[PDB]
């Protein structure tokens, strides 16, 4: 099933963890990677709408992003693939001149 | 000279006109084109900072964008090249299936 259809506690938890992740592997980098590596396409405007969530008392840009990716077809295993690609590309970029 | 060093009345006027342009040839499309066609690179975060300008009483996202492009080296003639490329690509996309 797609991320936006995940049980709502689990999706909450995913979004909290991604919200706490460092800049190099945060929701913006996740959007960057999913918007270039798959047929899933995000514009700057979508990212903006998610970014504004932080203005709500306990708002989550990662919750917005994950739901949007799910609506665009992303599944849990696809998200996991994306996150480990994030890890690999981060360390490869650190080691690159 | 660069856009951010233009006389400040002229830069005002450029930004007002771009702010009034339609969606197909607006400041977001200008950023899109300049961020892919030249070595000038804008992130979604820069565009976000410009987008937030509209929250100021008479604020201008195009003013922010044009200054940022100038700081990154864009000249007046380069901006004109970008704007006419905007026109051409818009009409080519309308005529494309």
């Amino acid at each position: 099933a797609t991320l936006n259809r995940l049980r709502e506690p689990l999706l909450r938890r995913l979004s909290e963890l991604l919200d706490q992740a460092p800049e190099g592997r945060g929701w913006r980098r996740l959007a960057e990677l999913a918007g270039s590596r798959g047929r899933l396409r995000l514009s700057c405007l979508d990212l903006e709408q998610c970014s504004l969530k932080v203005l709500e008392p306990e708002g989550s840009p990662s919750l917005c992003l994950l739901k949007l990716m799910g609506e665009k077809g992303c599944t849990v295993t696809e998200l996991s693939d994306f996150l480990q690609a994030m890890e690999h590309t981060e360390v490869l970029q650190l080691l690159s001149p």
